[PDB]
This record gives structure tokens, sequence and C-alpha cells, in this order.
């Protein structure tokens, strides 16, 4: 479902994001 | 339903992208 | 509505992402 | 319609990633 | 199709910030 695709990709991007967070500190 | 996984995802991403303009400022 | 809501939090997404840019410039 | 606005609010947020892409990269 | 816009910005940032991680590891 489309939606679904959105969440999944949502929880990527904040994967990658606490990612980013973690690599500055 | 899927919005309210979507919302939750997206308040998330705010908070670390906040997180992230603190660790930059 | 929620749709509502995720305007919001995609605009306010913009408004950090712009304060990210400005700190990098 | 609210589609579009989150469309328009996706491609602004496309455009700044890349930006930070191309600081980052020279 | 709208929702099939949403999905490809959105895995164009997902895009985007594996490259901002590889950029910053
Ligand atoms: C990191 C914060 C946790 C919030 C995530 C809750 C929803 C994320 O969905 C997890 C999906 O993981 C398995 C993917 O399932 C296959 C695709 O459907
Ligand atoms: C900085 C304000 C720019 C507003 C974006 C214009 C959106 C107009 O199109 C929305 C759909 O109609």
């Amino acid at each position: 479902d489309s939606l679904k695709w959105i969440v999944f990709l949502l929880f990527l991007i904040v994967l990658l994001l606490l990612a980013i967070v973690f690599l500055l500190r």
C-alpha cells in the first residue's frame, strides 16, 4: 500500500537522521 | 491506519532535525 | 486533520533544513 | 489541495538536501 | 499520481541522506 511505502521510507529517513546525529557528535 | 505512523515519524524527524540544528549551533 | 498536521510538520522540516543550510553557509 | 502542498514541501526538501550534498562535496 | 510523486520524492530523500552519511563518514 502507498501509505505503507510512505511509512517505510520515513522509517529509513529516521534511521539515517539518527545516524547523522551520532556522526556529528 | 498508517496516517498515525506517518505523523509519528514526521514528529521524530522534526526532533532529529532540531537536534542537528542544536549540534551545529 | 492528519493531512493538515502532516503539512505543518513538513513545513517545520523545511524551516529546520533552512536553518541547517544557514548554519552550514 | 493538501497533497499538492505536500508535494511542494517534499520537492523543496529534496532541493535543500541537494544543496547540502553540493555544499559538503565541494 | 500524487502518491507516486510522494513515494518517489521520499525515495530521493533517502538517497540524498545516504549520500550525506557517506560524505560525513
